[PDB]
C-alpha cells in the first residue's frame, strides 16, 4: 500500500532517505494488535478513528479528551491519514487531566491496570502501551515501567523534551523499556530531545500533523509525537510476527537506519525507526 502526500514523519518511517511524500506500509496495518494510548484520553467518536477507538479507564470525573494530546498521540498511532498503524485497536487510559498534567500514583495505577485489563481484551497479535510522558526521576514510576513491559507489554516512552541526559526523568531512564528521542524532517536531532545512555530509537518529533478533538487536526512537536510512531510501528511488526512485546524494542534499533541523524551527542544511539517495507 501507498499513502501519498502523507506527513513527513510517515513517509520517513518507510525511507531510507529524507524528503520523500509517500508512506509505503504493508495492508495489514496492525490489524489484531491493540495499543493502550496512557494519556489525557481519546476523542473516540473522531471520524478518523472508524470506530476502533475507546475509552476504557479513566481517573477523573470524565473520560473525555478535553486538551487534545491524547487525541494527537492515538492519531499517530492508529488513525486513518495520520497514523502508523491504520488497522489497530486504540484503547484510552485517561491518567493525565485536561491541562496535561496529574500525579505519578495515578501514572503508575494506570500502568498496573493496563496489566490486567489487557486479559481481557482480544489481541491475538499483542499489546503495546505508549506512554508520552514523563517527569522527573522516580524508582517507583520505572518500576511500574519495568512490570508493565515484564507482564509482556512493548512499552514505548518519550525521552522528555528538556534537550538533557534523560537519565534524571521517569519513565524514560527505565531500561527494560524502550525510550524515544524526537527528530526533524532534515534528520537533525530536534532541538528539544533528550538524548544519552538510555535512548533506544528516535522517530519523527518536529511538525506532526495528527488528530485534534472537535473533529479537528493540527500540528505540534515533542518527543511524545515521536513515541507513538514508535509504539504503532511496534504494533505493526507485531502483525507481521517479526518480533514480540518482549524484543520489539531491540528488533526496531536492529533494523534501523543508522548513523543518518545529524547533532547527536557522543553516546547516543543513532538509529532511526524504520519499517523495511519492500513491495
Ligand atoms: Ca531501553
Amino acid at each position: 500500500a501507498a499513502q501519498t502526500n502523507a506527513p513527513w514523519g510517515l513517509a520517513r518511517i518507510s525511507s531510507t532517505s529524507p524528503g520523500t511524500s509517500t508512506y509505503y506500509y504493508d495492508e495489514s496495518a496492525g490489524q489484531g494488535s491493540c495499543v493502550y494510548v496512557i494519556d489525557t484520553g481519546i476523542e473516540a467518536s473522531h471520524p478518523e478513528f472508524e470506530g476502533r477507538a475507546q475509552m476504557v479507564k479513566t481517573y477523573y470525573y470524565s473520560s473525555r479528551d478535553g486538551n487534545g494530546h491524547g487525541t494527537h498521540c492515538a492519531g499517530t498511532v492508529g488513525s486513518r491519514t495520520y497514523g502508523v498503524a491504520k488497522k489497530t485497536q486504540l484503547f484510552g487510559v485517561k491518567v493525565l487531566d485536561d491541562n496535561g498534567s496529574g500525579q505519578y500514583s495515578t501514572i503508575i495505577a494506570g500502568m498496573d491496570f493496563v496489566a490486567s485489563d489487557k486479559n481481557n481484551r482480544n489481541c491475538p497479535k499483542g499489546v503495546v502501551a505508549s506512554l508520552s510522558l514523563g517527569g522527573g526521576y522516580s524508582s517507583s514510576v520505572n518500576s511500574a515501567a519495568a512490570r508493565l513491559q515484564s507482564s509482556g507489554v512493548m512499552v514505548a516512552v518519550a525521552a522528555g523534551n528538556n534537550n538533557a541526559d534523560a537519565r534524571n526523568y521517569s519513565p524514560a531512564s527505565e531500561p527494560s523499556v524502550c525510550t524515544v528521542g524526537a527528530s526533524d524532517r532534515y534528520d537533525r536531532r530536534s532541538s528539544f530531545s533528550n538524548y544519552g545512555s538510555v535512548l533506544d530509537i528516535f522517530g519523527p518529533g518536529t511538525d506532526i500533523l495528527s488528530t485534534w478533538i472537535g473533529g479537528s487536526t493540527r500540528s505540534i512537536s515533542g518527543t511524545s509525537m515521536a513515541t507513538p510512531h514508535v509504539a504503532g510501528l511496534a504494533a505493526y511488526l507485531m502483525t507481521l510476527g517479526k518480533t514480540t512485546a518482549a524484543s520489539a524494542c531491540r528488533y526496531i534499533a536492529d533494523t534501523a537506519n543508522k548513523g543518518d541523524l545529524s547533532n547527536i551527542p557522543f553516546g547516543t544511539v543513532n538509529l532511526l525507526a524504520y519499517n523495511n517495507y519492500q513491495a
